[PDB]
């Protein structure tokens, strides 16, 4: 009928507007993704500066559960340095090269 | 009447759909956004802690009544160092590794 066609016209109209705002929102989201993509390549490069030399072999002295590792360096001195998600401390042991 | 409402109902019904198609294409870009957000946070946090100065290990060989503590360094030589307030020199005695 006449009533039924008025129910659907308004329904599409409201849904139309909803998606319309959302299409701009997600265009803007894209701009945000370029900003974060760049940050990932930068922050990874800092990691790759670590993977580059100057590098120094130290051999693990003991492992602490406070979230630190005592490493006896081959230079001489032992030092306490924090853990990372670029290692496992399971794999670390007294006498583990690192 | 029925025909009049129908023409308008078609144009909106068409525009509805068109926005919903672009919304799908962009939905992957947003998924990438959220993904890269995590990769941004993770990388920066771990590189910061590792970049932070490494902390040398010492062993208290002696202690002064002047409120300084004489710490034999893991390099080899001995130094006279100042106590904090995190750690007080009555939380320490000779042989406490610090």
């Amino acid at each position: 009928l006449l009533e039924k066609l008025k129910k659907l016209e308004e329904d599409y109209y409201k849904l139309r507007e909803l998606y319309r705002r959302l299409e701009d929102e997600k265009k803007f989201i894209e701009s945000e993704r370029i900003r974060y993509e760049r940050e990932v390549r930068r922050l990874r490069s800092e990691v790759e500066r670590l993977r580059s030399p100057p590098l120094l072999v130290g051999v693990v002295s003991d492992i602490l559960e406070d979230g630190r590792v005592v490493v006896k360096s081959s230079t001489g001195p032992k030092f306490v340095v924090n853990t990372s998600q670029y290692i496992n401390e399971e794999e670390l042991k007294p006498g583990a090269r690192v």
